[PDB]
């Protein structure tokens, strides 16, 4: 029964400005025997194979950048871009002599760093790896019009951005055995559709405005009727002609809520930090002792 | 008013993910804790807190899903963000505290804060959440526009689409114009992104009848580099296979030095997924011999 975990601490480096997954497991010292994985997949690949290497060998098993729990910088993910990102992550983490395990576009990768780093690979352990292929018809008949849409202008991000056809398609079409859901879900991970700017969406729609939402508007209620019977030094800050607390509502303020000290900034309207900063800390710094 | 960030970045594991905040001023002592809302980050407090440093220890963290944290797939809803800045403060260990808050913030902080009344030494706030009774108390100006935000379908077209929070509301929120340099740290963790740019070029690169050359020309090269090395090799393949078909197979172990091949038994492409553990156990035995 083939494993669906990935039972392995994360561990991140930083690479030209970008972080970079990797598994780390097995000892510290000896060769350190690196796993090198393609398209679409990540370290996830290398699960039920590390663990028969573990006890004898440090295993490494990065994310490529892009992929995985990798950072996603904006690039063109050409192959030279990973080629850099990958000889980076390799001297960030100070190896020597390596044994490569490489596979697909890993196996691209492996291949041209062995190349050029004769002295520093011990071995090369390889599978279903990137050879020329002198021509189409030696391309497998099955998956040959749907590669060749790939290479197609427009066509082909179609199928793999908007379908996710790399994924959902040519994944389990290039696996013998069926894929349970939770490997397909944890295959699907890194490129689910992105959560990019949902929280700026939610937060308006949260706030408290003539009753709703009713649960927000409860609990700030709440707080509010905390402040109003709180001895908590308190100090606020208020601008003109404000958005939230106008100067009748600091005024209000004044009366409502006990202990506290207020500071009018000057001209201000929401993000009151940005029109006078150095009022509100030096004011906070001053207000600081006097909470002993 | 300085527009760097000059903060080193600390991150720590919350749920699950990572949450950036600035942590500077004295190890020790009472800790003030800033916290920003919507559509900000600790970047909001970069001209305050080192007002405050010289004298106590200042911590800002990004929110969830906001400035250098994680983006986990959540809802994003205000019970959310309580649960991660929970375990955010839980995490560094804070006891008593003093709140500096603002937006959201405000409303996470009042909230923490009511919840844990014997941990709060002050709080200092500004422009926070209150209920707001009627829209005839939202300024005039803003007031449309936030309408539009929670209304469906406009209000995700707007914010998400064309980035109205970002854009809009922030400059037309702050009286003196914001420069460029902070509109972009500013833009930086909502930046449009990546996504599946790399699934789609890496076919794009196949050397397959010469095309594309650069990676025709590197990859033969290579393979040219293979077959004159003695490195130890080890071969996984499978039938029928998809790049490695056994031809090929048999081809490379005529043509490349010290190459042991292991049959795998039914393959594509994954063979990792078909057979692990003859692919495992077989590089275990192997690399004693190197
Ligand atoms: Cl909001
Ligand atoms: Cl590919």
């Amino acid at each position: 029964e083939i494993g669906t975990g990935f039972p392995f601490d994360p561990h991140y480096v930083e690479v030209l400005g970008s972080r970079m997954h990797y598994v780390d497991v097995g000892p510290r010292d000896g060769t350190p025997v690196l796993f090198l994985h393609g398209n679409p997949t990540s370290s996830y690949l290398w699960r039920n194979i590390i663990p028969h290497v573990a006890p004898s060998h440090r295993c490494i098993a990065p994310d490529l950048i892009g992929m995985g729990k990798s950072d996603k910088p904006d690039l063109d993910y050409r192959f030279d871009d990973h080629v850099r990102y990958l000889d980076a992550f390799i001297e960030a983490l100070g190896l020597e002599e390596v044994v490569l395990v490489i596979h697909d576009w890993g196996s691209a990768l492996g291949f041209h760093w062995a190349k050029r780093n004769p002295e520093r690979v011990k071995g090369i352990a390889f599978m279903e790896f990137i050879r020329p292929i002198p021509t189409w018809d030696e391309w497998p008949e099955f998956a040959r019009e749907l590669f060749q849409a790939f290479r197609t202008p427009d066509v082909g991000r179609e199928l793999i951005i908007d379908q996710n056809a790399f994924i959902e398609g040519i994944l389990p079409k290039f696996v013998v055995r069926p894929l349970t859901e939770v490997e397909m879900d944890h295959y699907r991970e890194p490129f689910l559709k992105p959560v990019w700017r949902e929280p700026l969406w939610r937060f308006p729609n949260e706030l408290p405005i003539a009753g709703e939402p009713a649960n927000i508007w409860a609990l700030v209620e709440a707080y509010m009727n905390w402040l109003h019977q709180s001895p908590v030094p308190k100090l606020l800050f208020w601008g003109t002609p404000g958005v939230l607390i106008p100067p009748a509502e600091a005024a209000r303020l004044a009366e409502s809520l006990p202990n506290l000290k207020t500071v009018f900034i000057g001209p201000g309207l929401h993000y009151l930090q940005e029109d006078n900063p150095d009022l509100i800390g030096s004011e906070i710094a001053r207000w600081l002792p006097a909470l002993h």
